[PDB]
């Protein structure tokens, strides 16, 4: 019941946050590179503690996140389009294309369920505003300072509370489908 | 009476500030924190004494309650089209869209004012122009000094008066709708 | 007489100045700020001068008012659409329609007044190279230098002579209105 | 003879010219201020100095005559606008039309060469690479460099032979047109 | 079997590297030489340095292979497009479309694998964080420090994978082809 | 034979050209000036050497050649509108086209030959990364340092062979016109 209208929600939250990203994260790490201060005097000290506290940026992750969840609504755009350029066969056709629709979306669950947990995992909630490194080129170690934490992980958890409603979207969709559909499907 | 001239002037208003914050609001904070003068010599008191005195800049807060306050009319906009693509009954149909968009309205004129409320305590109105701040990396207190702050201080009014007259309107129109509506919608 | 082709030039004058500030105001007012240079060396004497010099930029000022004139012309066309959508009553209706629009070329006109007044008492005619400043970062009165104020004093006499212009034709409008309709508008 | 071609080619140089600026100018003055070196020591002999040598930069002249050359055009397009959506008289209006466009077209011709005449007598042909310039703030004579000089003078050689063959094809049309045409157009 | 969907895959991924590039890329190689720091003081040992650690940057050459492979696509269409133009011979002009079809696939795939080859020749797999030089300006042998390698060599990583991906779809494209239809084509 | 798939070539090579060129010649030229390294101590001897060592750019010389190339193509779309508008004498008149079409694409040759022939004299096959230079702010000779040269002459090598390409399509179309066609356009 009310799948509908959660499909519905679905898809606004998804604009909502396509559109938020799109709007502010270029601004908030546009000069992220350029507003680090760390206590050193070695030559190179900088970009490899840098590179160390900041391997991939946030907003990278988020893009492809992004750009892959939609992979899934793109082909079924594309063998919809084929379907009707194509054309009793056309109730097995319209199976074929609801059975597809429904593993089309339990591949969407599974890409952003793990996309959800390798957010969690590598950068997790808070943004340390100091960082402490110590490679190759930096004799000892040394202290560096991050520019602007709290909009980042301001950001980062509104990111994962999206994620999170999302997901439990999909979970509502996924259980409406039922034990019965997923048979089906798998057979 | 005249609920159709408010609504009128409301979408104005909303393209109105729309407009006006995505023409300038770019400009004035593009760059922010590279005008920034701090009476220190202490590697790393400038990034954060600038986070402390701007955690969250007015322009992100801006967007977000833009992008957040349109969520309900895109939801409605895409109901309709779904009601629209699934076509006694047709009356009933539409008395749901009715209260569902009186609901809508509800919950949007409720973001509304927990947005201008949470704009009212997290900025206020004047922007000082000298900070003094003493965190980890200061050894003692120290003197930073905003750019631009009558220019900032000014468009946060104008925002702050365009917000209190879009309450306004959604008051009237909440007033227009009344107690029997309001019921109605309840059960 | 001569009423279309008054407005046909008023069109024409309005799109002129909104395509040539839109081309050249951004390129001129893009780094005003950092091509400033002032004869002191105390922290912060810089940009509290640069705040006392110019509060508001007269870019902001000019897309302010033009985005402000063109409000009645949009609220004009929602009316026209609602009007259009809802449908001896067609006649009182297109008269009601009449008196609206001049209601709203009359507010226009007052705008334009407000705005051409405003932006002399503001900005004036001439903009002066050289300022002298004393706040108080500033020991005593410093001697700071703006950079191309030759361009911005031009722009900012073609742009009195722009607003002069449809100022003048507002007039002629409202004098081609006359007295006997300024009354049917009042009652 | 030969008009409708020659209006074609008038219009194709037209386009060549709008495309050529609209791609090649801005980039070149991106950055003409920055790119300023000048042997002084004092505070602000640099801004003064590039102001006293380039008051009004090349690109906003050209601009200007442009958006200013299209202005007819413009007033040509609205008017046919108002005349189709108004509709033995056709007839006359369909003269009134050709003696508007007529009067136009000598006034394109006017202002094309008032824009000619201007720019010869402003910036001439040569952009001078070395400069000497001795204002208020610099205490004596000093020596500023400019930045790209040839390729300056180059754009401005090819932007004022498109002047002369435009101010050529525009007389051509007025020989075309002739004595008493002009002669129907004054009364 | 199972062509058409393949082709959909194919197609899809197309979709997804482009958008992934055309939005990332950019913003990774905007300000590579800004951020180039060398232990050196002789004028000039950093640009020939960058220039031989780097003599062609990573996004060139996949820009370069996007817009080569897309060719093969872009000529069918036109073909396509005279040929509808221009209109028993009608089946053998389809034959012949056909045949240019697989003619055109068999070039891309071709191009494809060139291409794979040459990337994988000239940047490889890893890049080097930091890099040692010696060329005229600089005397003796210096060590220069790359700034954000991690992202450079994961993004790499994806694209090869992608190219990958790519080729093994091409060749089942032209297995489900075969030698019939290869032979067809030569002859 | 096989003119139109000579044509449909020559298209998809200009295609390919001017969207290489749109994509990548603006990123490469971008900030050229800036990352300008020379042994010198005296002010200004750094802007003459860059001028002096490149006076004009090779992205403006290929923007220039491409705008060039595509005006007879914008004539002849403009003729034809005409010609379209305007409506025995529609068979004189389709030859009068095919003849204007004629010349046109010669003229292209022409155009097309000229500037090959440009483009090899003034800027040659490969980019010295080193200049020496002696102008009159420089006292004596002095060595500049120019940033990426591999990228300049291998992109510069690749328009080479592009240009040389379309001047053998349009050789080979010349031909395929060929003395006859020739005669009859000359009267
Ligand atoms: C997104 C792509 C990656 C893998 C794809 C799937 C790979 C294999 C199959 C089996 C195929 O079987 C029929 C239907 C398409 C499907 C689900 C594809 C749908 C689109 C997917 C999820
Ligand atoms: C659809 C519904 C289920 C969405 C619910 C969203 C949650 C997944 C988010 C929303 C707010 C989040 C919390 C916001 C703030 C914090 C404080 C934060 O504390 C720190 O950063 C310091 C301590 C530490 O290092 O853990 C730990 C995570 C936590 C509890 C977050 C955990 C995840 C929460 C509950
Ligand atoms: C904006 C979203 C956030 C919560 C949404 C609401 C969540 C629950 C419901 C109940 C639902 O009941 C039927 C109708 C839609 C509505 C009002 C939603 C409308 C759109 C809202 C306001
Ligand atoms: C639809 C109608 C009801 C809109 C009315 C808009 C008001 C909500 C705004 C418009 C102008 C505002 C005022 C503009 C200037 C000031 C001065 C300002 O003074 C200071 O910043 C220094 C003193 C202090 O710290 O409070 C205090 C807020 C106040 C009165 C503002 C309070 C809120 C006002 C009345
Ligand atoms: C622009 C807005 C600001 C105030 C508005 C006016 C406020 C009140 C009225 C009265 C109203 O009466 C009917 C007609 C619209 C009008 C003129 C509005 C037209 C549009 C205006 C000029
Ligand atoms: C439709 C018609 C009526 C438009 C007429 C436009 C005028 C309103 C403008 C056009 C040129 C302007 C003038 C251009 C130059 C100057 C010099 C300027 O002198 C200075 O800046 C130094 C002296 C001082 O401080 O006043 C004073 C304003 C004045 C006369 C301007 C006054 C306003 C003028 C007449
Ligand atoms: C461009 C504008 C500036 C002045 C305008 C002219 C001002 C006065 C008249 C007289 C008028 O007489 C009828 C016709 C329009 C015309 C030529 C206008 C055409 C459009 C022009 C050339
Ligand atoms: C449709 C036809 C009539 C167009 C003809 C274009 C001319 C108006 C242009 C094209 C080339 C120009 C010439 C190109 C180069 C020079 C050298 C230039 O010499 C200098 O800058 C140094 C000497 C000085 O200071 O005059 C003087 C202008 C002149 C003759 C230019 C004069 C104007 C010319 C003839
Ligand atoms: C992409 C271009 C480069 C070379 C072109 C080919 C060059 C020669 C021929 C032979 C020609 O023979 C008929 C058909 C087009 C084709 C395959 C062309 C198709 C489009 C290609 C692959
Ligand atoms: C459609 C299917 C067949 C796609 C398979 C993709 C492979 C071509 C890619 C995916 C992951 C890649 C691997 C990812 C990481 C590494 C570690 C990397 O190690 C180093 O960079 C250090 C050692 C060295 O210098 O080789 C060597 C390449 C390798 C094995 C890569 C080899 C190529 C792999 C297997
Ligand atoms: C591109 C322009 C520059 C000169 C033009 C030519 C100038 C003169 C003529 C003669 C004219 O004779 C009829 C036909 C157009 C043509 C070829 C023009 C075609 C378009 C051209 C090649
Ligand atoms: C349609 C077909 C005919 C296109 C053929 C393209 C040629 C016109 C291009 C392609 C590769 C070019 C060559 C690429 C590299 C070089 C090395 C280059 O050597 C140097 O730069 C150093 C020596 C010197 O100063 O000449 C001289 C030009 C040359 C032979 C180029 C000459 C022109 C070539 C043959
Ligand atoms: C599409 C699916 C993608 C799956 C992605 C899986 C990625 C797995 C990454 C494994 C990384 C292992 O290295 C991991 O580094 C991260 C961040 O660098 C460390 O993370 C640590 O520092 C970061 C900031 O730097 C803190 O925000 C975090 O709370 C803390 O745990 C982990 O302690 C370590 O375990
Ligand atoms: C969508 C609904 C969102 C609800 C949002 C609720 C946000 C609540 C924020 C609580 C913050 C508590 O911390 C609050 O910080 C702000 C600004 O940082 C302080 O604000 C103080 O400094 C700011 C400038 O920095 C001045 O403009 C302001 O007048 C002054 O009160 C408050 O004195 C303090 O109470
Ligand atoms: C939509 C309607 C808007 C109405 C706007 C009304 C704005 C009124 C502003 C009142 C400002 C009072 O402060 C006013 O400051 C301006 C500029 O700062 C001063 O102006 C002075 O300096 C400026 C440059 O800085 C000169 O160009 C000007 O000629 C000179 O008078 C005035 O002498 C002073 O009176
Ligand atoms: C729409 C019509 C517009 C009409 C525009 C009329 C503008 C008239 C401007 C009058 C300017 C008088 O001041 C004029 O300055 C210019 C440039 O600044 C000087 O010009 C001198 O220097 C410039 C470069 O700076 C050289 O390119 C030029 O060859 C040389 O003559 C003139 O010698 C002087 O006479
Ligand atoms: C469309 C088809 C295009 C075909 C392209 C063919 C390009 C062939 C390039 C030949 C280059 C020879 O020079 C080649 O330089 C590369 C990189 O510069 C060197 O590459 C070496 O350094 C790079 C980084 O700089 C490492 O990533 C790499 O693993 C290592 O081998 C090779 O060891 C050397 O062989
Ligand atoms: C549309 C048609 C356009 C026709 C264009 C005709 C342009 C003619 C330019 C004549 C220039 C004479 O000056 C010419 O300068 C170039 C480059 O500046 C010199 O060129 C020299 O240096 C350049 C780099 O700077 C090298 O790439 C080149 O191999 C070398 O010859 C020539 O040796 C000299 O002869």
């Amino acid at each position: 019941h009310s799948t509908m209208i959660g499909r519905i929600l679905l898809t606004v939250v998804v604009i909502f946050r396509i559109l938020i990203v799109a709007i502010v994260g270029e601004t908030v790490y546009d000069d992220e590179q350029t507003m680090f201060v760390c206590n050193t005097l070695q030559p190179g000290c900088n970009q490899a503690c840098y590179d160390r506290a900041f391997p991939i940026s946030h907003i990278r992750y988020w893009v492809f996140q992004i750009i892959m969840v939609c992979t899934p609504s793109l082909c079924f755009i594309t063998y919809s389009v084929h379907q009707s350029a194509k054309q009793k066969s056309k109730l097995r056709r319209q199976e074929g294309i609801s059975r597809f629709y429904i593993i089309q979306v339990v591949f969407r669950n599974a890409l952003e369920i793990g996309f959800l947990v390798g957010q969690y995992f590598l950068y997790g909630f808070s943004v340390p505003g100091l960082y402490e490194c110590n490679r190759y080129p930096c004799i000892k170690e040394v202290e560096c300072y991050v520019s602007r934490p709290t909009e980042k992980t301001v950001f980062l958890v509104f990111m994962f509370a999206v994620s999170g409603i999302c997901v439990v979207l999909n979970l509502a969709e996924l259980n409406h489908l039922g034990w019965r559909k997923i048979k089906l499907a798998v057979r």
